[PDB]
Order: C-alpha cells, then structure tokens, then sequence
C-alpha cells in the first residue's frame, strides 16, 4: 500500500504538512482544504496508504463516479470522502516535465500505472473533477516491486492551477489506488 509522495497526494500532503501538528489554530486560515479533512476523518490522512478499491477489472469509470475521482469512488467505507471538497488546495510546483513518486510500503509492483491531468480551462478551485476534465499524459507497462515507483512525465501548453490523477495498478492482485495531486504549473 502507498501513495504519490510528490508531487504529494492530497491526503500525503495534508499529513506530511500537518500531521506533527494537526489540531494547529492556523490551519483553517492557512490550508482551509486540509483543515475540512482533519475536521471530517483524521484517518483520511493517518492512513495515508489506504487510498484504494479492489476487483475494478480496469474499469474504472464504472467505479469512480463523477465528482468522487479524489475518493476513489467513496472507497474505503468512506474515509476519504473529504477529498472530493471543491475548494483552493495547497499545490506543490512542478515544472512541464515532472517526475511522479510513489512510496509502496509493501513492493507489490504495478501493472501499469496512468497519468491524467485536469484540461486547461478546468479550475480545480471552483469545479468538482469528472473523468471529462481530464486529459492522459501518461501511460506505462509493468514496474518489478520496489518500495518506490517513478513516473517521467512530459507535459507542454498546461499552465496554473491542475490536479495530477494517478492511477496504480498492483501487481499482486485486482487492486488499484487513485491518487489526486495539486499541482501548480505556473
Ligand atoms: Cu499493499
Ligand atoms: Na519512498
Ligand atoms: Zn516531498
Ligand atoms: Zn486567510
Ligand atoms: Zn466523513
Ligand atoms: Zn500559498
Ligand atoms: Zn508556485
Ligand atoms: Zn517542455
Ligand atoms: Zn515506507
Ligand atoms: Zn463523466
Ligand atoms: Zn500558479
């Protein structure tokens, strides 16, 4: 089990952020998009790596309703609910070309994994994510078990404001994770 580490996950980001201080009075003001997750499941960002549905056969739009990419489709009994929130969540900068970092915990390896990224026009600030509003940037083949996995990423023409939708297919079984990331093109 793991996440994208960088650019971070949502739900990475928000307890790699905060995690050492998470009940801080500051942070409504300075990160209100984590202060909503911490106030609705703290668990969303304790279990960090839990972020994932079983037995999807590659469907993935079957599984992941509009507006509940971030979620994984409510996965998880739930848990990550808050993560669907429409609002103005912290970015990390990336250049054009990026790398996509995962930490697995367990080297189950992947299938494969897919890249999306919110078209241009898309304001990730004011706009729910639908599998409409995202363009693929990338697709690979397998990656043996390891404890970490590197996307190389191209991209060219995105500017400001997107989110970087992950997707990992395990290896060791029909289990797939579904990684948001703010991300901030400049
Ligand atoms: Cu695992
Ligand atoms: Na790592
Ligand atoms: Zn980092
Ligand atoms: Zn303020
Ligand atoms: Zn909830
Ligand atoms: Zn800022
Ligand atoms: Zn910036
Ligand atoms: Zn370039
Ligand atoms: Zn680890
Ligand atoms: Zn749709
Ligand atoms: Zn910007």
């Amino acid at each position: 089990h793991g996440s994208v580490v960088d650019p971070a996950s949502r739900n990475y980001g928000c307890w790699e952020r905060w995690g050492d201080d998470f009940q801080n009075p500051a942070m409504a003001d300075e990160d209100p998009m984590c202060w909503q997750a911490w106030q609705d499941d703290p668990n969303a960002m304790w279990n960090w790596n839990g972020l994932y549905r079983n037995g999807s056969a590659g469907d993935f739009e079957a599984v992941v309703p509009d507006g509940q990419l971030c979620s994984g489709g409510r996965t998880e009994s739930g848990r990550y609910n808050s993560l669907d929130a429409v609002g103005p969540w912290q970015t990390t900068d990336v250049t054009d070309d990026f790398t996509v970092k995962l930490h697995d915990q367990a080297s189950h390896g992947a299938d494969y994994f897919l890249v999306y990224v919110t078209k241009q026009g898309f304001d990730p600030a004011t706009q729910a994510l639908t599998w409409g509003e995202l363009q693929q940037v990338a697709r690979t083949g397998s990656y043996g078990p390891s404890q970490n996995y590197e996307i190389p990423v191209s991209t060219s023409g995105l500017t400001g404001r997107h989110v970087v939708y992950t997707i990992w297919q395990a290896s060791h079984m029909d289990q797939t994770y579904f990684l948001c990331s703010d991300v901030d093109f400049g």
